[PDB]
């Protein structure tokens, strides 16, 4: 990449300046999942980008999922699943496995990758110092809300204690599990939890890494793809969208309505997508603002 | 326990005062393992004791093992073991399982138990913010030192960052895994790691919970049991001792020689053994001091 | 006290934990007087208990009286008293003697006793750094309110400066004298002053050491003795009570109504009564809460 | 004092500037005794001068004696004295009286006077928070050193804790009593104690208020009076001097040799002598420097 | 000045005490101009007085003008002026000259004079760290408001950042220039700017050095001179006053109405006028208070 | 610059990461002069680059010259010069002009440019709070060292006070003038002063903006141009070099020998040269390291 003239290398760096100003000293919550989590070069680029933010004096917070890895581990352990609708029931046994995979495996790899750049990453869950709690969630199947075991939503968040972590120069890598009011640990959808953390921390931005170019309003019409949309318009289009886009959009809606200036659906398939979305106007993502 | 006269209840509390003075504001590293970790009433008493220390303004640090749980998980996963001497070889696969069980299961339960008393516990490993590193260890089998994979000793310790944690009112619950100088995570014997943490943190005391009354010099002679011994005398008796007492004694030796005022082999089978050993002179344990 | 099984010694210590949690980092104001002040073993136990609180990270504040010692000194000096009702008139001369005995004798002994356990105690009065002021009080004799010289009530309190003292790890030992708005030092009833300090400091508890088992509602009916009562019910019973119980009850009323969660009338004749009342449910005292 | 031209009032103020520079943020220990302590207008001027120092951001520390007041109180109490040489033996009884008069009477008046200008003064002794200790002293009578009871010299000083007091904006008013290594409180000559405090605190100046114009080398030759002298020359002249000048000179010697830049023997009979000696070159005192 | 008795030197110093108390830790804004700025002995006395305030723990802030020096420099550079009414039009060229003379010459001399007493003075303008902004002002000539170029009023003030400067022990020496909302630097009348800084900083006093004894209500009637007046009465007399007294009075009005306890018109022709006005009741100035 | 593929824009940003890590929290002293100071687009790019560093949590310090502007002002004022060798003699008059142009004109423009991006820049000289001093320098003409008036070298530097400035988030813009030990302000060569500031502040890098591609060892041989060289080799080549390269090389030598890890001669004619040199390996400059 050095057959590229050095005066255009200058221009791309200098063009980052207004976004460096906007984010210096600010929290950015990054939902990390999908292919940016399974391909090794995307993974290493994601970790380097978190170190980038940290070495600009920005405060990244990383929230991660791990759906497929849990399924794989349960199959290896021969744990037979129960399914209501399209949902696995989270028995105490499935939770133990989920937590052990999310916190003891998926979070650990990301911590080590990030820490290749310095002593930055620290892994946590709602359980650690009671950072946050969960409330049991029901899901709606075939019209009826119903119980699927120990799954929840983020209840309340120790905002102060988390902000201390990032001001110390740490990158929290959050595994979405947390105790309920009775001390019973639930598993939390990582997309929703990221929106809840973003709003509780007064984040400047929420980034949602997904495996798509961005939100299409009439998928698969190629020119239905938007680069920016407001909460009011996004709320109306949501019952139109594909199954897997629902949680990423609901999280954005909730976050931006909760006061987070903007939320972003960006393409995790692009190397250094974080860098592209934050420090460049050539972003493929779609930006959600209030309106 | 109230058929007991209230003026003797006074005397037992008042008799704790000199040990409260000696430990106020001081670090105490507690190696936690054995039966105090599998029986639920001993477990709940261990957690309540950590909260006790914390609510006296003492700084407990908890180091935990989990040998049998790892074995059980490997069998469930059908992972065939390789054995040199009496040692399982820690392949990258066994390490992934070990870390996932130690940090994602065993540490999590203790964090939640402790946190039933308040937002105190926080789980970590050498990986988090590069708190400590490992160096690969060899073991000696049938006379010859030899490789058994990704097992190590604690190399160096970010003393400052850990002391910050405890001064914030947190109880670190340490799972003994850490990266080597190249970022490759090793598993560390929990007994040795506790001694290394104790010495690096300038701990006032190291407590080693084991399943025995204390050190017997001529096991099983009932009256060979000691209540106190010095490093010089303990060093000489060590090649005499039982297989499983070796690591607990080596850790004490190393810790006390490293400047930790005293190390204690106490009986994990006793409810609230920590409270008994620290705040009472009726301790069953054996105290190791330098000499 | 070691013919007592060590597993019951554990249980009494472990039973203190919820009261350690409730009082960690909290102010406790202790009115100290009566026999707990004249018998040497009770005195030494009172001082050791203050060191106990301090070495649990609790913030004890000690308020003391000294009625009889003042009388004795005035007789030694041949100072003839004037009496209205049952009250000595506090001339400037009597105040000089009172202050010199309270601050220069009674407070000093307690400071030295406490300091046998460490550099904790510090003696003060309203005069020092203008910590608190007094307003002249009148008393009612035979129906008529009337002047008895330089006696007062605590007027206002430098809450901030006192809290600094205890956060520095100090135990203030307060002699109840303070200047009025014109700089004229008055003597203050120690019971009332303790209630005023408790309320001004946001104390968690006020303990009143007196020479009785507790409040009897129909003295001397043995089974009129209560262990808990509310302000509304206590207010109604007050004109029924014995002469010397009035100030201890009024102080409790005022304190608990002022927002102090509970006030306690405990028996100063019991060694380590403080320890018994705070860290044990076998307390002989009576607890006052709002209602 | 306003028949004085306003442009000469300017000049006297402006002439204080170099001494304000030299003492800003510095400790000045002031031994206060003699007539500056018994005449009310001198007393009020002494207190106003301490407030002056404090309101220039200077850190005054006041050490006081009280010999005659102790004698008067002992006579009032009919306490028969024992005398070796010219020294009263300090029995435990005499100490109780001494402490009660120094701390409970003499110190209190000065605290209240100073506090007429603000919440500045705070009274203390070696006993409070173990600020300093004493070691038993013997005196030499008719050639032989001998015991005179509970009299001592300042042993060691909690330099840090005292400096905290003055940085908080407080004026410590010290009564010279302190515990020995066994907790037994001794009385300390106020002149010597002031020198010891000055040296322990790194004071910039020690001022010794005495009832004389200054040191005369050949008393009563009017022109033997000096305004400045060095430790070497002062040490040689000391066995020549009057009985009561010995302690004031020994204190200066010890202080200046201990590293205190200068010590000053100034006339307590002059209103606002402190102000004259510190902020004016027309001082009557004598300055001691090292040489 | 030493043919003056030393006991009257005491009295003048001691008479400063209540003004030291009133100003300790307080901001005093000093408009410095006129003859106190051109005569070298008045200048050196002004600088020594700023050091005096600083070495009493007072926080002086110095605002300075420099009208005549700008005129002289423009003539030296042959810059032809344009005049509307009696006002020079401030072209970009005149501003460059003004700023370069005010900040690069007049402010520098005062900084160096003050710094002869220590590392205190620091020169600044609205431009530095955006300490304050300007808004373009129009003037009224022959009845009509009209533009005279890049002249303004102080718009808003970074109160926090300035208070940090003085708490660090610095003396800001302010040259009255500042950017408007678009970054265009304007020149500001120093009298008005001093009033604006005084009000923004919560100053205790504003002193206005001018070349007159004080405000005369019927100049030149010798006994129309006042020593104190309120804002309501001063506002009514203002359209009566001389041309050059208008800005000094308007600044006082605005400041005292803005909450500054008092503003003072004092005679810059008097050596150490600052010292006389602040620490003496023989001040020639006139004090403005609200009413 | 958006006809450039967005995945190469990513790569240039991501390639800055190791230099962000190396400079986060570090001082970088930037000598700013030449054409990067007279062309408006280079100037605006220089200011934006200083804001860039600041919004990465880097601590830029800007040192500036202004030779030609001083000459122009002296000619406008008709100040006749005296010349020894090729040096103007700096009379007190020339110094007044120099300081007024450097601090009151050249520094002010840069402060305002930088401040277009935020409240960052602050202008200073050695005079402000005595930040640094000068010692009079002589120059050597035709073999003989000789006096050229009030020109000097940086003597000593208040390292602490400057580091406070940058930690507050400020960009100091230094005009190289400072008082000597007697308070007499001298003018200092900006190249040398930048090296002295770099060494006194423990700077990570010194950048020297000059109008050349870099150091040529055999100018004008096109392929004598180096990209890196050590102090030992650079010292030997220095008497070979062009007149104007001498000060830029001497400054580098002194700085790197003084412990500054590297000094850089970079081309001020390139837009955003700072960004290119720090965050890119395509730098045209030459790096000086010790050897
Ligand atoms: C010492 N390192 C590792 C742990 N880090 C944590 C982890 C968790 C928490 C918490 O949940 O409160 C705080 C610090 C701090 C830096
Ligand atoms: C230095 N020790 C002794 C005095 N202590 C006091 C005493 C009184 C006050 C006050 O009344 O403000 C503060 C500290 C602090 C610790
Ligand atoms: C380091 N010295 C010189 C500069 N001083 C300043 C100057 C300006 C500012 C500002 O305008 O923010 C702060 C400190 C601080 C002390």
């Amino acid at each position: 990449i050095e057959a590229l003239p050095t005066h255009i290398k200058a221009q791309v760096l200098a063009e980052a300046l207004p976004w460096l100003k906007q984010l210096h000293g600010k929290v950015v919550v990054v939902k990390y999942g999908g292919n940016a989590m399974t391909d090794d070069t995307l993974r290493r680029a994601f970790a380097a980008d978190m170190a980038f933010l940290r070495n600009c004096g920005i405060h990244p917070v990383v929230v991660h999922g791990g759906g497929p890895q849990i399924t794989a581990m349960l199959r290896r352990l021969g744990i037979e699943g129960d399914f209501k609708g399209g949902f696995r029931v989270t028995t105490p046994e499935v939770l133990d496995v989920a937590r052990m995979v999310l916190f003891g495996q998926v979070g650990r790899e990301l911590v080590n990758l990030i820490n290749a750049h310095g002593p930055y990453a620290v892994g946590i869950t709602g359980e650690d110092a009671q950072l946050f709690t969960a409330v049991r969630r029901s899901v709606t199947v075939d019209g009826v809300a119903t119980d699927i075991g120990l799954v929840g939503d983020v209840d309340q968040v120790n905002t102060a204690a988390m902000l201390d972590l990032v001001a110390a120069g740490r990158i929290p890598v959050v595994s979405t599990l947390a105790p309920d009011a009775d001390g019973v640990v639930h598993n939390i959808n990582a997309d929703t939890a990221a929106a809840a953390v973003a709003e509780a921390l007064g984040a400047e931005k929420l980034l949602m890494l997904t495996d798509i170019d961005g939100l299409y309003t009439r998928w698969p019409d190629r020119d239905s793809l938007v680069s920016e949309i407001d909460t009011g318009t996004l709320a109306q289009l949501l019952p139109t969208l594909e199954s897997g886009m629902v949680p990423k959009v609901e999280a954005c809606l909730r976050a931006v309505i909760g006061g987070v200036p903007s939320a972003h659906i960006i393409d995790g398939r692009v190397t250094h997508c974080v860098l592209v979305e934050l420090f460049t106007d050539a972003g493929t993502g779609t930006k959600v603002v209030r309106g």
